[PDB]
């Protein structure tokens, strides 16, 4: 009929616009400028000669051995000044492809960059030729120089395909890229590479600096099982072949590292700079005298948010002009590092000391995930051939009968009004070693009572120490009781500090690090290795992985390494990451589902009468009531989406990419748990629904709930101390007499010191921030990720459900009957509101673990 020209438009982004090193002059307004319409300021000429070639690949027409026909390699040929839909930072180019009827419909293209500098390819649009709409290619990928790659970068069109549905001329192109994504499991990984594979955590220590810097390998053994992380390829340590050598640069596959248009959104780079630059320069102010080394009063802790802390020019003038830190540090002139007032004291400076708030934060605070309903009394331990495990807690029936309600202990258990916060088992086998450092800690249990007003009240705290004389005859325990006058109340405040210290560390290593960051990483690796970019399930999961391998690789470098911030700041110290591996021994994938978690802790009973199929034992449990709505929204979306693609349970059993993905996930990625009976088989569509809903819940809402309340609750070190360094003052002594005369100073010398307070605050302020270009749950994706209009509609229904839920959650915050939502601290629980603007907001649910 006619040999035609297909009109293409390519959208790309120049490195300079996305790169941290060059973007460090622009960070206050972005989205704006003449939405960098590329054209103006001609670097764009450099793209226009024999610089960049594209080569179209037919989806319908095949050569002799069955692969889609290649068109002619075509170079970029003109700059497009403006498009209705051109965004900030983006540059557009026209290219015309010679094609004909006989070559059919394009379904992929190859691209070669002949420039020395990489660029970020955004999209290709083809404006076609037969009775056929536009073809869209969503790329989002860095394109490095063509002679670095053995085969050309390939990109597929918009169309979602199951493996049995991919156009025959494209079958080999699909499997070849999947093979290229796997690598062969050898070699040192390079910056430009997009190779996904697994390794154990043999990465965190530095045995070449000494024996005291070595850390156990986590994963691949029964003592310390762990999920895998991204394989990097470095040479082993000289002292230990089983440990990988340290580097200042950690590889991750190239498109897992996201750039930003704005200086202030480069938050990993801020974290990195705190460890590298701010910590040594702070640590030189305590190493002589410009700062008093200890806090002497509570007033001096509050000074941090008013006038802040005096530092000399010397240090201040080196820390004021770094890149990203310009936002998260406030500086008066010379002598001030200030901190923003944490939401916990904005209404009342003293309401955190209240028993009601202490209890409330177990349901609505940073770690709202651990509380259990007491089923039998006294509470038991799950520890072994020691005794206090086959024995019990030393909290007694007569310890618990006081003022409010007047029931027996059995009556309160029967009516489900007793609750437990149990921090006894994880720290106990390490307690003896921990207490030989500067740290002094206890293993704690707290029993809480549900009052008639719907609030919780702490009733008893058990402080346990390892061994009067050896691990044989169990816990040495004392129990403490609430009081509100005299020395007794100062003692009770300290008793609560020893609980929170356990809870902060468990929150950081397990609720946050293990259960979100570490556990999610092998799913990203499995997904990229085995599911084509074209697969429906790849498209469902992909936004929930954004930037995760990036923050995790930075954590291995600076957060969770030997001598890094977690070891210096938190209670478990040098045993921190190991102890999280011990706890991973009890991790079950299917108990991460929110209703399964709730039932397992006895916080809910199953009930078809009730909105989400369960009945709560505490109705005003803000994490759980709000989380249930978001869980249900997630589950309904995943179900609608899955059941659009899979015609039967058989179609899922026949899908080789999905089957291989899940098999490698179980056998390798979470490979220390490969023989556990609770892993879903992927033999049924409802099992794919459940697993995908658990992954998405984990990456989005669970991580938000546990992450973005850290500065607002714990930016006052007094409310969430991270370590203790003194035992309880004994009844007739000099420390007891100090507790009588100056209990503030006594509290202050028990908790985290001033130096590590300053580190902790600096880190959790960055961690509690949303970047400007955060992509939130729901409505938000990158752009038009599929051409399946049934999926687009179903995704719009999801976003609509979430905006409906946002309103319902906000109206709950205005309900005067629900007082665990606010507390005496007058802090409305907004952590599970899906949207947010940027900054230290105490809300917003990102798609992924992004910080
Ligand atoms: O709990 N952790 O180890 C952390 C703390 C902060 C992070 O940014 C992170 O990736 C991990
Ligand atoms: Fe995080």
């Amino acid at each position: 009929h006619r040999g035609h020209k297909i009109k293409g438009t390519v959208v790309l982004m120049r490195k300079n616009v996305l790169d941290v090193n060059s973007v460090t002059s622009v960070g206050g307004i972005i989205g704006q400028g003449l939405d960098l319409v590329g054209s103006t300021l001609d670097t764009l000429t450099a793209f226009l000669g024999r610089s960049v070639s594209l080569q179209l690949i037919s989806a319908t027409k095949a050569d002799a051995n069955g692969k889609g026909k290649l068109g002619k390699a075509t170079f970029l040929e003109g700059i497009i000044t403006s498009l209705p839909t051109l965004g900030a930072g983006q540059s557009a180019f026209k290219i015309n492809f010679e094609w004909d009827d006989g070559s059919g419909i394009p379904g992929a293209f190859y691209i070669k960059n002949f420039m020395q500098t990489e660029f970020f390819l955004v999209s290709l649009t083809l404006e076609d030729i037969p009775n056929h709409g536009s073809i869209h290619f969503v790329c989002n990928s860095w394109i490095y120089n063509a002679k670095l790659f053995k085969s050309d970068r390939i990109f597929f069109a918009n169309q979602t395909y199951l493996p049995s549905e991919t156009p025959a001329p494209l079958v080999k192109y699909r499997e070849e890229e999947l093979h290229n994504l796997r690598g062969d499991g050898t070699g040192e990984r390079k910056e430009w590479e997009r190779i996904y594979d697994y390794d154990v955590y043999n990465d965190l220590g530095d045995p070449d600096k000494g024996e005291n810097h070595a850390r156990p390998v986590l994963g691949g053994n029964d003592t310390f099982p762990y999920p895998r992380r991204g394989r990097t390829g470095r040479k082993p340590t000289r002292k230990d072949p089983n440990s990988e050598s340290r580097s200042n640069d950690v590889y991750l596959p190239r498109d897992e590292a996201f750039g930003h248009l704005k200086s202030s959104d480069f938050l990993t780079y801020g974290l990195k700079s705190v460890s590298q630059n701010v910590l040594p320069l702070l640590q030189s102010a305590f190493d002589l005298n410009f700062t008093p080394r200890e806090f002497d009063s509570f007033d001096e802790v509050h000074g941090l948010y008013s006038g802040g802390i005096k530092l000399p020019t010397d240090i201040i003038s080196k820390i004021s002009p770094l890149p990203v830190l310009k936002e998260i540090f406030r500086t008066d002139g010379e002598q001030a590092l200030k901190f923003p007032p944490p939401k916990v004291i904005q209404v009342s400076k003293s309401a955190w000391m209240t028993d009601e708030e202490f209890a409330r934060e177990m349901l609505a605070g940073v770690n709202p995930n651990l509380i259990r309903c007491l089923k039998d009394f006294p509470p038991r331990s799950k520890l072994d051939s020691q005794v206090y495990g086959d024995h019990t807690s030393q909290i007694t029936k007569e310890h618990l009968e006081p003022n409010l309600e007047g029931l027996t202990v059995d009556e309160a258990i029967q009516n489900k009004r007793l609750f437990l916060l149990d921090h006894h088992d994880p720290i106990m086998p390490y307690l003896r070693r921990i207490n030989a450092t500067s740290t002094k800690a206890y293993a704690t249990r707290t029993i809480l009572f549900l009052k008639n007003d719907g609030t919780l009240r702490p009733l008893a705290i058990e402080l346990s120490l390892p061994h009067p004389q050896g691990d044989q005859s169990g816990a040495f325990s004392q129990v403490f009781l609430p009081a509100d006058e005299g020395v007794e109340s100062s003692i009770w405040l300290l008793a609560k500090a020893y609980v929170v210290v356990n809870d902060s560390c468990y929150h950081q290593l397990v609720s946050h690090w293990l259960n979100t960051h570490a556990v999610v990483e092998p799913f990203i690796i499995a997904t990229n290795r085995h599911l084509s970019v074209v697969h429906p399930i790849y498209k469902l999961l992909h936004p929930h992985y954004r930037d995760t391998m990036n923050i995790n690789g930075l954590a291995r470098l600076s957060l969770v390494n030997d001598g890094g911030v977690i070891e210096q700041t938190f209670l478990w110290g040098r045993y921190s990451v190991e102890m999280s591996a011990v706890v991973y021994k009890d991790w079950v994938f299917t108990d991460q589902a929110l209703p399964a978690d709730l039932i397992k802790r006895g916080m809910a009973i199953e009930d078809p009468s009730c909105p989400h199929g369960i009945r709560l034992v505490i109705e005003d449990y803000p994490y759980t009531v709000d989380g249930l709505e978001i869980w249900d929204a997630i589950k309904t979306w995943v179900h609608e989406y899955v059941f659009l693609y899979y015609k039967s349970d058989d179609t899922l059993r026949e899908d080789p990419e999905l089957q291989a993905c899940w098999k490698e996930l179980v056998e390798v990625g979470h490979g220390d748990k490969k023989n556990e009976p609770w892993w879903p088989k992927m033999q049924t569509r409802e099992e794919l629904v459940e697993a995908c809903a658990i992954i998405i819940w984990t990456a989005s809402a669970l991580h938000a709930a546990v992450n973005f309340g850290q500065y607002p609750y714990g930016g006052l070190i007094l409310n969430r101390p991270t370590l203790s360094r003194r035992f309880m003052p004994e009844k007739g002594s000099a420390e007891y007499e100090e507790l009588r005369k100056n209990p503030q100073k006594a509290y202050l010398k028990t908790i985290t010191p001033k130096f590590q307070t300053l580190i902790d605050l600096s880190v959790i302020e960055i961690l509690s921030r949303h970047a400007s270009d955060e992509v939130y749950l729901g409505e938000r994706d990158n752009p038009n990720w599929t051409s399946d209009t049934r999926a687009l509609e179903a995704f719009k229904r999801f976003g609509n459900k979430l905006a409906q839920i946002e309103n319902k959650l906000s109206e709950r915050n205005n309900d005067e009957k629900l007082r665990n939502r606010c507390g005496p601290v007058q802090m409305p629980y907004t952590l599970l509101l899906p949207s947010s603007k940027e900054g230290l907001t105490f809300r917003g649910i990102p798609n992924s673990i992004s910080i």
